[PDB]
């Protein structure tokens, strides 16, 4: 739990284009 407004501001916006790899190439992130 952050800060309330804390993140979401930046957060939420941040899936915004990061979810893209945190959705998909960051699948490699873990390579095994």
């Amino acid at each position: 739990p952050p800060l309330s407004q804390e993140t979401f501001s930046d957060l939420w916006k941040l899936l915004k284009k990061w979810k893209m790899r945190r959705n998909q190439f960051w699948v490699k992130v873990q390579r095994g």
